[PDB]
């Protein structure tokens, strides 16, 4: 119930929300059907439109007007935004040459530069160049301020997941808004774009920026605008709030536009109908900047122009139907479109088996335009699994396509020509970031970055302590003139042991064998030096990784590689080695095919054994440092140490062997040497965080050897590739992966072909940030470089995406 008989007199766009049944006058009252009877009359005035004209200049004030051109309008804070241009001979902001904003130039009584976030739905990154001729205000912001060539959204690349990620710094799996449509089986409730359930606070996790601000005594504008409020009135409302007395005036504001998304769905991303919505958004930006210039705030406010996701060409005819695959299509519920999510239609159906559904959807048609996954098997970079609202079965849909349950869903719902939602590395999904103002840099291009990083920056811009989030605070310091956040490196928690030779060969009863009983004072001291770390500077280029949790581990040195060997998990946590451009690849010699050698530095009780592998008919083993890249026949024996062995399914060994034998040398050739750090990951509860021992669900049969869920590698070289990776004076370049450790290659439909036709494709799909590996391992990399720590944080957030220009 709402008692709509109250009045909005003196309350238009009030900031504090009044509770039912009292009627409302805030910018969301329309959405709740709760506005006072006189809200339209008083708060949504439209008389005479949005612009001053010559004949209106100096007019007697008429309070009916949408905005004013009377001499008193500046003091009232309600001039039309073009008032000073039309009436006082001033220039539009866009026509002024840009001039560096070295210091905030704020009116008296301003305690900090305000922040205005100007958010645009469906604003594809390439619009900044392709539309630049029709967006002069936006082009001025971009060229004069700080901009990225694009900003990477979160998956799914839908509106509500992304706008809430922007507001909280969190992945959708953590903030809870995992789609525009959701079912929560604990609540037994459904969230939809249409209707009232979406207003219930129980859906919305984390702590969005407006709450962070309020909790720390920084006043916020209300960020949400009912759709019927015209953009011109949104801009005027912001400018009016900026005229409030100091103690009442917010410090942070948000504007939102439903365009260009609205038109992009109808016309496609580059439909000729798209030029007008881009012109109109630019015009709104110009209104805001002119309005700020009127208030003498245009060199005081920090403005962020930011999108949620891009837009791809998608038409009704490019729809895959589950009814062409499943015998039992009426037994499932599908959330459809540019991603698929599948669950049982009935929880009383005991005949429901996700395994048979996945299998029926796997590589069944030559050109199949989606791929099914159990959510834990999705690329770890998507961070899209750890939430009860994410169905166990996910379909990753190819760009330009939809999935639907049956054909009747698509014509009893072609209209549309654009959509979004796909994998967040897809070029058409990328969106925009520009920051302009005193706290941003001047005429500065920054590399692409992820939207999860912005909350921390917005907090920095407002002097707020961010709530715990998934950004890496400091990684965007290079966007900022001032207000940088200068983190300290985390403290190492576990110090390594450095074991010497402590065990005799006969103490080991591991069931292993090796043809190494082949026999010099010259070379003997030299090999002792290698075991004490004489080559470590060559192979550990950025310091040893720090272990940020409590555990027992040993540093093991060798001619060709260094490792941190876990006595708890019976295998290395990391293995580090450098491969120069000149390195040669060799075979595993015949006599060494099945060689595994006890490590006399590590007790039998803290070693793996070969017998467990012999007896486990599903599980084989691989090596972290590759025997193929040994520096000499003699050094190759180190690569067969039991302390370099890790459990690998035979199907995964196909992947791993090709990476080690072919791809590492390829990368060294291309990048002028590479440093590689490889190791296992255990994430059985798919939370993106390192498992403890008691979370491990699978072991090599009969043994205490834990089976990794993934294998990672971090591949580092010099950004200036004229310098070799091991003699790099400046910034680094990295690419990494987190490969799923799976007993089949069903993910790769072409896996019957030579690895040259499918392995690198798999690896590209499972590309990762170093930060992703840090979360999954409790390790901290790049501890000892010549580089500034914030530069290293940026490097750790880098994702190599493998998309074209
Ligand atoms: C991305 O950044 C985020 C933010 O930093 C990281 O997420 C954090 O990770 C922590 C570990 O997973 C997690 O810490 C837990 O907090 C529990 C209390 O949580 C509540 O309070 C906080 C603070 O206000 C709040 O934010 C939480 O919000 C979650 O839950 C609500 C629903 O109530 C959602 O609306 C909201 O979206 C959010 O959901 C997300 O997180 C939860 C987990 O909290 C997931 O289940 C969801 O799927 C979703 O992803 C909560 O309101 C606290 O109880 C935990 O403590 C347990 O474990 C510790 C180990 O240290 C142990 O000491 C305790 O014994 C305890 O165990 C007991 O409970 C067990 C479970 O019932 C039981 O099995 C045991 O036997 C014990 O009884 C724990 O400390 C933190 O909540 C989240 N925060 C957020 C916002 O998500 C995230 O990891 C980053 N991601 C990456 C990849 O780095
Ligand atoms: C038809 N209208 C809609 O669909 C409203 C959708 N919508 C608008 C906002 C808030 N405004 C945009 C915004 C978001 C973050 C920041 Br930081 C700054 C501005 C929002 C936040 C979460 C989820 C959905 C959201
Ligand atoms: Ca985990
Ligand atoms: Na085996
Ligand atoms: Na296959
Ligand atoms: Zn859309």
């Amino acid at each position: 119930w709402t008692a709509t008989s109250g009045s909005c007199k003196g309350r238009c766009f009030e900031l504090q929300e009044v509770g039912p049944p009292d009627c409302r006058c805030d910018n969301l009252c329309k959405s709740y059907s709760s506005c006072c009877h006189d809200f339209d009359e008083l708060c949504l005035k439209t008389a005479r439109g949005w612009e001053c004209t010559k004949d209106r200049c100096g007019e007697v004030r008429n309070e009916e007007n949408a905005c004013h051109c009377s001499e008193d309008c500046l003091s009232r804070g309600d001039c039309c935004t073009n008032y000073q241009v039309v009436c006082k001979g001033e220039s539009h902001w866009v026509d002024d040459d840009c001039e560096e904003i070295k210091v905030p130039e704020c009116p008296a009584g301003f305690v900090r530069p305000p922040l205005i976030i100007f958010s645009v739905d469906g604003f594809r990154a390439s619009y900044m160049k392709k539309g630049s001729k029709v967006m002069p205000n936006i082009e001025k912001l971009r060229s004069c301020g700080t901009h990225a060539p694009y900003m990477r959204p979160v998956y799914p690349t839908k509106t509500f997941p992304n706008l809430y990620t922007l507001a909280t710094g969190l992945y959708p799996e953590s903030h809870g808004i995992v789609g525009n449509s959701m079912y929560d089986p604990v609540f037994d409730a459904s969230f939809h774009l249409r209707g009232r359930e979406k207003f219930n606070h129980r859906w919305w996790g984390g702590q969005p920026l407006w709450i962070t601000a309020t909790k720390q005594g920084v006043r916020a504008g209300t960020f949400f605008w009912s759709v019927s409020i015209p953009h011109e009135r949104r801009i005027l409302t912001i400018l009016q709030w900026l005229s409030l007395p100091d103690n009442e005036r917010p410090s942070v504001y948000a504007f939102y536009s439903e365009q260009p998304d609205f038109s992009g769905h109808k016309y496609g991303p580059f439909g000729p109908e798209m030029t007008n919505p881009l012109r109109e958004i630019d015009k709104t930006v110009g209104q805001l900047m002119d309005g700020l210039k009127q208030l003498r705030l245009h060199r005081c406010v920090n403005v962020i122009f930011v999108g949620d996701h891009g837009m791809e060409d998608v038409t009704c005819d490019r729809t895959e139907f589950l009814s062409n695959y499943l015998t039992n299509v009426d037994d499932i519920t599908l959330v459809p479109g540019t991603l698929g999510r599948i669950r049982a239609k009935s929880i009383n159906n005991s005949k429901y088996d996700p395994k048979t559904i996945i299998a029926a959807l796997t590589c069944k048609k030559p050109d199949q335009h989606f791929k099914p996954y159990m959510k834990q098997h999705l690329p770890k970079r998507l961070h899209y699994a750890n939430n009860r609202r994410i169905e166990d079965i996910h379909l990753l849909v190819d760009r330009r396509w939809h999935v639907a349950r049956k054909p009747l869903d698509v014509y009893k719902k072609c209209f549309f020509q654009g959509d979004h939602g796909f994998d967040n590395k897809v070029n058409s999904m990328q969106t925009v970031f520009v920051g302009y103002g005193p706290t941003f840099k001047y005429r500065t291009k920054v590399p692409p970055f992820e939207n999860i990083e912005l909350y921390n920056v917005m907090c920095d811009l407002l002097g707020l302590k961010p709530a715990p989030n998934n950004g890496t605070h400091g990684s965007l310091n290079h966007l900022l003139r001032t207000n940088t956040f200068r983190p300290t490196m985390p403290d190492e928690v576990s110090r390594p042991n450095y074991p010497g030779i402590m065990y005799l060969q006969s103490e080991f009863d591991l069931g292993c064998t090796c043809d190494d009983k082949v026999e010099n004072k010259l070379e003997e001291l030299n090999k002792r030096l290698h075991t004490k770390g004489s080559t470590k500077e060559r192979h550990l280029l950025y310091g040893r990784p720090a272990v940020l949790y409590r555990t027992s581990y040993d540093i093991l040195y060798h001619t060709d590689f260094e490792s941190g060997y876990s006595e708890i998990f019976l295998m290395p946590l990391w293995t580090s080695y450098t491969i120069s451009k000149q390195a040669e690849v060799s075979s595993i010699p015949e006599h060494l095919t099945n060689c595994v050698r006890p490590d006399v530095r590590v007790s039998p009780g803290f070693s793996q054994n070969c017998l467990a592998y012999k007896n486990d008919k599903q599980m084989s083993y691989g090596f972290l440092f590759p025997p193929y890249l040994s520096s000499s026949p003699e050094a190759k024996y180190d690569a067969f140490l039991v302390t370099n062995m890790v459990p690998m399914y035979p199907a995964f060994k196909r992947v791993w062997a090709y990476f080690q034998r072919v791809l590492v040398k390829k990368y060294a050739s291309e990048r002028n040497g590479v440093n590689v750090i490889s190791g296992p990951i255990f994430d059985y509860n798919y939370d993106g965080l390192r498992d403890t021992e008691d979370e491990i669900k699978q072991y090599v049969e009969g043994s205490s050897i834990p089976v990794p869920t993934h294998y990672y590698s971090i591949i580092t070289s010099c950004l200036d590739f004229t310098q070799p990776a091991d003699k790099c004076d400046g910034p680094l370049s990295v690419s990494s992966f987190i490969l799923p450790h799976r007993p089949d290659n069903d993910e790769s439909c072409n896996s019957s072909e030579d690895e040259s036709k499918w392995v690198e494709e798999l690896m590209k799909m499972h590309t990762a940030r170093v930060r992703d590996i840090e979360h999954l391992t409790g390790l901290d990399f790049y501890r000892k470089t010549s580089r500034s720590y914030s530069e290293i944080l940026t490097l750790k957030t880098y994702l190599h995406t493998y998309e074209s220009e």
